[PDB]
């Protein structure tokens, strides 16, 4: 079997190793525009054959995994629709958002005898390391282009990831990830943005900050590009969390203005319980 | 010296040990309205003589440290105004908010003959002489703060191994609100939001990962303390709320505008700042729970 992985970055590289783990007879083809990193993946043998010309290996792959930024993923989906691929080949994504990518794939590959399903492999705590996806969720999002045999096949191909499979509607995935990941990042960056500006007029901001602030802002220190692209392709859900969050803030603001201490007390107590309720 | 600590909690307890640490000759008098913990403070050696009546040991103290809740702290400042205290006695608290406590102290104790200064000892890293190590012990000078007040305390509290710093009570609240009080409100608000959201989206609890947990951990702290903190630091927290709301609206504008580059800027600014302010090597606790 031949697998074409477009990406070879952190995600694409780890997916590569993870697949070889218990499938050392598969031919792994990779694509990467940067020469430098493409050659590294060739020494370390992350992939067998590589190219800087996406369409070069597309036609000879039984399964295609797009592991590049969301924007590039949809571009390649459309671009894949015009090449002559293998009959009924399996193609997947790797994006943090699902909805839009799935629509793009249905719009361009519908009518072309291909197999497609959405994919979101949630990484770990973090150069590929086959360990990256262990015990984390590998999420499948069914698409009109998903054939009843598509997912079972990938589950076998990806067994080396030691990941935990789950399937969910694309739209729901976006709503859920918005609530516990995308909106959270937005708040982190926002808090930091806030505290830094404030440090300018209140210089001790830089000195009194402690563990709470540190934990409230770490994810703010993460690759910008990817998070900008995520907010772009999941704006509706994130906008709804923003509007909902503002109301919650006004509610607490009201309570303070109303000097209602028992209410604020209940406010935090409910937070502590729910935090433990898991 | 006769040192009197009103609370026997984590803070009052640890303040007891840390003080005795470099002053084994000091007499530590304690108060706590709970017969039980008081007796754990004795067998354990923490203090040397305890009581359940605040007004008992007050008169024979050379320094009074109030380690009870914020409102309870102001009630005592008022009660101490009528007690007969050792002439020139030194009094402080340990509240996480400072402005109102100071106005309380000045309102009641002015004219009397005592020295008062605000205190806010932050935690580091039951009763731990280790709590405040290399953590900021904040002093907020008051009109009743005598030129000898802070130095005397600096010496007495030498055993805490803290980092003394002085600041206006109002600046303290503004700053603690920005790096703790509001951040705590955000963590509780987010937990609440996601919790209500899980009701209609079951995967919410499962997909939640490290990021979310770091963001909502502190929402697990003592409600009473935080309800009271927000109550005595309302002006600062409200302003953060208003400022934050505008920031959220901006980003929401950028999203509606499909301005991916401006959004890149937002997230890049955020990373850049946490990096430059070296927040990663920060640590400890602004409010010893």
């Amino acid at each position: 079997k031949t697998i074409y992985i477009a990406g070879l970055g952190l995600i694409g590289g780890s997916l590569a190793l993870g697949i070889k783990r218990d499938h050392p007879d598969y031919e792994i083809l990779g694509y990467n525009r940067s020469d430098y990193s493409r050659n590294i993946a060739l020494e370390r043998g992350i992939v067998d054959r590589a190219t800087g010309d996406f369409k070069e290996f597309a036609p000879l792959a039984d399964v295609i995994i797009l592991a590049v930024p969301i924007k590039q993923t949809m571009a390649y989906l459309k671009e894949l629709a015009d090449l002559d691929l293998k009959d009924n080949v399996i193609i997947t994504d790797a994006g943090s958002t699902k909805r839009e990518i799935v629509e793009a794939a249905e719009r361009y590959l519908t009518g072309k005898n291909v197999q497609f399903v959405g994919s979101h492999p949630m990484a770990g705590s973090h150069a590929a390391d086959v360990t990256l996806f262990e015990n984390a969720y590998y999420i499948f999002t069914p698409t009109s282009l998903t054939k009843e045999t598509t997912i079972p096949e990938l589950k076998d191909i990806l067994s080396g990831l030691k990941s935990r499979y789950v399937e969910i509607d694309a739209a729901e995935h976006d709503r859920v990830t918005s609530q516990i990941s995308h909106f959270p990042h937005l708040l982190a960056s926002g808090l930091m943005e806030q505290a830094a500006d404030y440090a300018q007029a209140h210089e001790m901001t830089n000195h009194f900050a402690a563990g709470g602030f540190r934990d409230m802002t770490r994810i703010a220190e993460s690759e910008p590009g990817m998070w900008a692209s995520i907010l772009m392709t999941n704006g509706p859900a994130v906008l709804d969390r923003i509007e909902d969050f503002k109301k919650r803030l006004d509610h607490v603001a009201d309570l303070i203005k109303a000097e209602d201490e028992s209410a604020i007390w209940e406010f935090f107590d409910n937070g502590r319980k729910k935090r433990k309720e898991m």
